[PDB]
């Protein structure tokens, strides 16, 4: 839980396979999660867990900002 | 099978000399392309869009933020999801 | 006459050349051949026509090299 | 010497509190061979919010500061300024 | 015979670019005759340089690969003559 960023600011088409597929670019990535509704609806940010920490502030300057079916991602560490 | 749709981009504000074999070209670099479709008149010209559509629907957020606003003899393209 | 596989270059400084531009425009394609019309006094004027071997490389022209500055100087490219 | 130490020395500045040594060494290891890196602490403590950074080469220092300079680490920008 | 057409200006240098650190610069826009950093009249270098390309179309890529970019934190101005 040392090795994790939050992505928010995701639009609705964002799924975990895609920011697997994107964050992985920044090292190995052990795993992506987006959270789903109380009731099973995604939210909108996901979590993403790297294996190695300077994965962290790497992924951070690669790709905050980037926009996902036009809408720019925010990461946030911590 | 009519999904066809999440594969499928809106490419808006198209210069009319744009051919569908320019786009299929200029977006065959997000990955395989399907087919591409400028839309026809009643007369035969272009209405300045088409409809892209990739084999695979990584392609699609790929070619959003690869080819959005470029310009293509001179005109910015526009790309939308749906639209 | 059909060769629409030209493209106008406009805003050259003085010291541009056509065997630069040549090798400028040729990574977007080969290149027919490259003209600076002189003047009247036989004073090389400021802009020049690419002509392309390919249409494609008209478009790819455009987006890669307008705008570019040759001595200081941004080219402006224009189709017809 | 050790004035040949100190043109080969850059001040690394807003740091954020979780930048290593070790990931400085390996972020300006890019720009050359890289003698030494020192984050100081002082009389706790502490740690300081800025780091040296010894180069190999004299060369390194303006192609490091011209590299590195600005660049977010854990979103803060750091300031690179030679002597 | 004097060519200074492949020789570029490269003025608002900072007091520590030398000749050796522009020669590996402008090298990127290929070879270098030589480059110089001229002396005062008390033989104290001037914060200008010239350097002189083996090939003219040097020049225009090199002014338009180099230009502005800053050495010490000073961004360069170069000029063609």
């Amino acid at each position: 839980a040392d090795r994790t960023l939050f992505v928010g600011n995701l639009e609705t088409k964002v799924t975990e396979e895609l920011l697997f597929e994107l964050f992985h670019q920044a090292g190995p990535v052990i795993k992506v999660k987006i959270p789903k509704d109380k009731d099973g609806k995604p939210k909108q940010f996901a979590f993403v867990n790297f294996k190695h920490e300077v994965s962290v502030p790497y992924a951070m300057n690669l790709l905050n900002g980037i926009k996902l079916y036009g809408r720019p991602i925010k990461i946030q560490f911590r």
